[PDB]
């Protein structure tokens, strides 16, 4: 029934996603404002240039944070604001303004857990292949160093990426995500060098670090299940398994890349000297997983890579966007437990879309959502009760947002977001994930 007392409670965010005051403040080019400005990219025409807003408008995010009683917030910092040109001189400017932003949470009782990459890349390192070179690794490295030299005196908990997997896949290899190449070979290149990327990162931060720092990395992880017991179902759950879930799991605990998955890919695997595996291998203090969905696998031989297709469950709940599994929650977290090195584990990012409006009443009444959140929640006290070491949840999302491909027209927050004017709303969810915290 009862979480520790000491748990983090609170609710994500990603800069491109919320901010809006794309050319402010010395703000440089990311990616995404190149992605969404690309007709046809983008569901419903919409861009980040304004979205939230919360550039301007972060001390009403706050507000909203407080009136939920949370005690941490999740947001990401936009390289493109702290090194426009990607590699070259710093805007101070822009450190000066989540150094206030960082002053703000914390006079508000808020502990700040800090994403340093949430997909912005800043386009001239694009324009140099990005992720497809080493080169964008090691100045990815560069600027953790500036950000943790200036905030690390006030930020202890720290993220270097989000969600490696989506970065290089949708991004390099399916085309979805910025910067939108269609190349296994350069997707896979990618997810290596956003890994070394990161494990030069940790070394970098550790040695800036005013203080000791409490460092990880945020993954998205499936659990995934096969839909018969058959050769061909089985081979499909674990290929799919070492797609998204291992490739990534494997070189972070120091085993080097699934064998399994280096077969499967063969001629398209990286270059992995192990040079490059240690680094990737660097002591972590946490795992942050973010959780949405199951994969029940099919074998799908004449799909494309890696050819499992997901079997849909008519039975189970569906959002605007997913399947609902919520014990997908408790096997994924006792497989890293008893699986993996990592410790303690965070969820960084759990939550829903719907399709919300304003009723009559003035109020959001998205019941699905609070049954999403109820139902979660109370795996994670299974997996406490099991001896996994969690130690806090995040939802996604503090409010609704820039939903990437999809756009404005996604909504996953926890506070309806009125695009036009800006105006934050509590859903009703949100008010009882408030009194559910209060009630712990
Ligand atoms: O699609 C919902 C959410 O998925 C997570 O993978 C990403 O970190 C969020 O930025 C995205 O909004």
């Amino acid at each position: 029934e009862r979480f520790p007392a000491d748990f983090v409670w609170g609710a994500a965010t990603a800069a491109y996603q919320i901010e809006g005051a794309v050319r402010e403040d010395g703000r440089g080019v990311s990616i995404w404002d190149t992605f969404s400005h690309t007709p046809g990219k983008i569901a419903d025409g919409t861009t980040g240039d304004v979205a939230c807003d919360s550039y301007h408008r972060y001390g009403e995010d706050i507000g909203l944070l407080n009136a939920l009683g949370m005690n941490a917030y999740r947001f990401s910092i936009a390289w493109p604001r702290i090194v426009p040109l990607g590699a070259g001189p710093i805007n101070q400017a822009g450190l000066d303004h989540y150094s206030r932003m960082v002053d703000a949470l914390l006079g508000a009782g808020l502990q700040p857990f800090v994403t340093l990459y949430h997909w912005d890349l800043p386009q001239p390192l694009e324009d140099r292949l990005g992720w497809g070179s080493r080169a964008t690794a090691t100045v990815f490295a560069e600027y953790a160093d500036i950000v943790v030299r200036q905030l690390g005196d006030r930020v202890t908990h720290w993220a270097t990426l989000n969600e490696p997997w989506c970065s290089a896949m949708l991004g390099y290899y399916l085309g979805v995500h910025a910067p939108g190449h269609t190349d296994l070979k350069r997707g896979l290149e990618a997810s290596h060098n956003l890994l070394l990327g990161h494990g030069l990162a940790v070394q970098a931060m550790r040695a800036a670090a005013p203080q000791p720092l409490q460092i990880g990395i945020v993954l998205n992880l499936t659990p995934t299940y096969p839909a018969s017991d058959s050769p061909e179902d089985v081979a499909a759950a674990r290929r799919f398994d070492g797609f998204v879930n291992r490739w990534f799991l494997d070189p972070l605990a120091g085993r080097g890349y699934p064998q399994d998955m280096l077969d499967y890919y063969g001629a398209a695997a990286p270059q992995a000297n192990p040079e490059d595996l240690t680094q990737i291998a660097a002591p972590l203090d946490w795992l942050g997983v973010n959780y949405y969905e199951r994969m029940r696998a099919v074998d799908a031989p004449d799909a494309s890579l890696p050819q499992a297709q997901r079997l849909d469950d008519p039975d189970l709940p569906h959002t605007a966007d997913r399947e609902v599994y919520p014990e997908g929650l408790y096997d994924i977290l006792l497989r890293l437990h008893n699986d993996y090195p990592f410790r303690p584990l965070y969820i960084t990012e759990n939550g829903c879309a719907l399709h919300d409006e304003i009723a009559e009443d003035g109020g959001i009444h998205d019941g699905q959502r609070q049954a999403f959140f109820e139902a979660h929640l109370a795996q994670l006290q299974r997996a406490l009760a099991a001896g996994v070491p969690l130690k806090g949840y995040f939802a996604w999302s503090l409010l609704d947002n820039f939903e990437w491909a999809m756009g404005l027209s996604m909504r996953y927050g926890i506070c309806y977001t009125n695009f036009e004017t800006l105006e934050r709303r509590i859903k009703d969810s949100g008010y009882w994930l408030r009194d559910f915290i209060a009630g712990q």
